[PDB]
């Protein structure tokens, strides 16, 4: 809850391939009625995943 996202920035992700985390972007940020966050990533070859903004890492 402390990480503070903004969209087109780089993150870490549960990638598609192993669901280990590697590195993409965070393409839009939606916030729904429930209250939950998600992001849309877009990975390296343009694959996207909706994630749960919790679930993002900073890069290192």
């Amino acid at each position: 809850m402390k990480d503070i996202w903004h969209p087109g920035e780089r993150c870490l992700a549960p990638s598609p391939d192993n669901g280990k985390l590697c590195e993409a972007s965070i393409k839009s940020i939606t916030v729904d009625e429930n209250g939950k966050s998600f992001a849309v990533v877009l990975y390296a070859d343009f694959q996207e995943r909706k994630i749960p903004l919790k679930q993002l890492q900073e890069v290192k």
